[PDB]
């Protein structure tokens, strides 16, 4: 089956930068729901053992009547598994990752001003990524729960701008929740999901 | 210009359904942008003296750089100016459109149950409607603000489910927003714009 991770920190670790509440929600409903949904879809069947990841990569080869549910799902379960790894109340903004964002782009403001502006205009529900692409870094966004996987690139960080990930605190103002992000990541687990893709 | 209309009620009007406060954001906030960029894209051009509805209707014709705008900003315009018309603070299930509903699928409720499975069922950010297609009654789906006169189909109700209509009440409950939903429905304002579009 697929299961429910649990946060590597205490649900208020991250204030004031994502409330305690909205992790509690967060974690318990929205992700617990994508999972409970996606083992409905695939347990019984010759899909129970296969990979989320080959999966969200081959969606054309999903079959027809459960495509929707393993999209958006399993979408739902690898985004936001990901989604706790890279956040971490220990930011520091080190590692090869850093020295080739500021490589690319100049700067690491510059990096995150593409980054913001990307999120920030993402309209309805999403992700911003910041992906490998052959040996280069880029910057996209999706969707709903669709992954870069589906495309042939690979994420190494991603943001959450549906609406519940932070309406409690900041209501529409999703640009104050874009800066307070940088924060909070986990630029050490970005490093080695960067080393492994390049 | 497009200006934003007034609540044709007190915030507070549909509690306990919906929150006083989520009717301030939602009205003041969300809806407020939806107009204010509508304006920027159309202010100084032939579109400004043409119907919204008109527009929405004929999307591919509005010139290629203002027609994102005018697809999420009017739609945004559009679909909210309705969703305020089509609440009440009295909703009593009356009218004829009623009756119709009642010759197509049996009984009202199980109108109800095909609307909310659907409601339900909208992955990402949305709007669940009835509408009139050629004579007969169907209940569709769109994504973020897209509205169902660009596929040549009429509205007559409309249900918002972005997040934002519901998270600070019910947060991840999206049923139980449906439920009190339909204690809140104007049919009569529905049942006129159901006499209109037959
Ligand atoms: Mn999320
Ligand atoms: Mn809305």
């Amino acid at each position: 089956a697929f299961k429910l991770p649990n946060l590597p920190y205490a649900y208020d670790a991250l204030e004031p930068y994502i409330d305690q509440r909205t992790m509690e929600f967060h974690h318990d409903k929205h992700h617990n729901t994508y999972v409970t949904k996606l083992n409905a879809t695939v347990e019984g069947t010759e899909l129970e053992h296969q990979s989320l990841a080959d999966m969200i990569a081959n969606l054309d080869k999903v079959p027809e009547a459960m495509r929707m549910s393993v999209r958006n799902n399993g979408g739902g379960h690898f985004n936001h598994s990901l989604f706790w790894e890279i956040l971490s109340p220990n930011s520091e903004e080190k590692g090869g990752v850093i020295d080739d964002i500021k490589a690319q782009w100049g700067t690491l403001d510059e990096f995150k001003n593409e980054f913001a502006n990307k999120a920030t205009t993402l309209f309805g529900s999403g992700w911003t990524w910041l992906v490998v692409n052959d040996g280069k870094l880029e910057i996209v966004t999706t969707p709903n729960q669709d992954n870069p996987l589906t495309e042939g690139k690979t994420p190494i960080l991603l943001f959450d701008v549906w609406e519940h990930a932070y309406y409690l605190k900041y209501q529409n103002k999703r640009p104050d929740y874009m800066t307070a992000f940088w924060n909070i990541v986990n630029w050490k687990k970005v490093d080695e999901l960067y080393q492994a893709a390049k």
